[PDB]
């Protein structure tokens, strides 16, 4: 029943791996967001390891558990893709499933435009539409300043305070959850505790992470060439995509199935039994 | 006199810095070009020191003796800028003489674009344009070709003695003397396999679009216009790297660049190394 975590060796750092459920059983893969981890994906994770799977969710470098990156330009949407391939690369040769949430779902949808016979089916949790088009050098001026800028956590009192901000920003987290998820991603410091993922990552948009290697065009390419079946799964309250960003999805992905379920843009905690099934069918 | 080497700490890894003339001399910048090294400077170096500057020839990642990077996805463009800006941060606070060949022309070109008030003049040597890129889609089968190359782990040759690989460079560049072509290859090859192998990182050559930022050409150009400060764009008068096209574009764009023609190819830090110095000397 409990998650088991495990280090993988990557590029001279070390990758997290959080799992649920039998070592030999089939795979869902899951990729978490911005600022989050693989304990995440908790409440989704345990009907579906009930139900006889594998689930094994990894923390993106900088966060969760996994080794920040001592070069700030190392943090970029192509490491964690070939973070991602690596982790592949250590599962068991069967076509997986494989899901993702916002930054995760942009991931998995390169993954699976690179990776096809890999993926048995691909579930894109909130995906995110990239930003549309000022000129390169004021954005290269601005990014050069950024990586040398030393971001730094604030000081909270204890754990609980930190799993009351994590309630402020998802309200449906209970207050156990929101705990268990605080304590993974605290230490201690100066008399109190702090994040312990990486805070430059908290600028994400000046550090590219909300944009494929290759840009905008790489990212609609892909969307488009995306060969296994796929469905598309937004919140009926989340304000992540306008109604003309939903169409543009909806019309670049001809093929992928659309579902909408009960919450806003975090569903893997506001809908967890209901993506957990989704991902069952 | 002889070239000294310092070492500069940063992101966990280390920034050697090639250097030679008086610690309190004015600084000339160099940057070499993809598989290069700080090195390949000295003989537009030597005459700069002998007149009362200090040259300063970082290794990029990768190269020389800098550090390798052990992820292999930490080499874009990106981190050589800001390995540059680092280097800059380290060097007196007093505009400087930046110099690039080939690729550290492209880095030297983005550098001066971020910190004008820290360049004194920008010389440009072989600065190369990115091609205008084809508009079928093949973003898939380049991120996949990116991936399995990211992955790969390529071995370099193994050479049977450290003549031979100075033979190697030579051949790349005739004008190399054979003492300089020596000099080169001692510092770059060591003990492997029963021979020596270069001790640059084998994952450098390729595929990782290393060569340019992001942007593609008619971004790259809107860079080049955007440059405030005194330019030198210096070519081979031999070189075949830029068309007749490419040398009338840069023109068009940077219309208040200086232009030079010195007498040899691509390899003009080695081909003409003095001309280079003197046209330095001049800015």
């Amino acid at each position: 029943n409990a998650m088991e975590e495990k280090f993988l060796e990557f590029g001279g750092n070390q990758i997290c791996l959080c799992s649920w459920g039998s070592p030999e059983h089939p795979v869902v893969l899951c990729i978490h967001g911005i600022l989050e981890q693989g304990l995440a994906w908790q409440e989704v994770a345990l009907p579906l390891a009930a139900q006889g799977y594998r689930v094994v969710a990894p923390d993106l470098f900088g966060h969760g558990r996994s080794s920040h990156l001592e070069m700030v330009t190392s943090y970029s949407s192509l490491t964690f893709l070939a973070q991602i391939d690596r982790v592949i690369q250590e599962l068991p040769d069967q076509p997986l499933l494989l899901v993702g949430h916002s930054m995760g779902a942009m991931l998995a949808t390169a993954i699976a435009s690179v990776r096809p016979k890999k993926i048995k089916e691909l579930i894109l949790v909130e995906l995110p539409l990239p930003a549309e088009e000022e000129s390169a050098v004021n954005q290269l001026t601005t990014c050069l300043d950024y990586l040398s800028s030393t971001p730094q956590h604030p000081i909270f009192p204890d754990v609980a305070t930190a799993a009351s901000r994590l309630r402020q920003a998802i309200p449906s987290l209970s207050e156990e959850f929101s705990y268990i998820l605080a304590q993974r991603i605290t230490q201690p410091n100066q008399g109190g505790v702090r994040w312990s993922w990486d805070a430059i990552i908290r600028t994400r948009s000046i550090l590219g992470l909300n944009n494929l290697p290759g840009g905008r065009s790489q990212y609609l390419e892909m969307l488009k060439s995306i060969q296994v079946p796929t469905t598309l799964v937004y919140g009926d309250s989340s304000k992540l995509n306008r109604p003309e960003d939903l169409q543009q999805q909806k019309m670049t992905m001809t093929q992928a199935k659309r579902v909408f379920l009960s919450g806003g843009h975090n569903l893997h905690i506001d809908a967890a039994a209901a993506l957990a099934s989704l991902i069952l069918t």
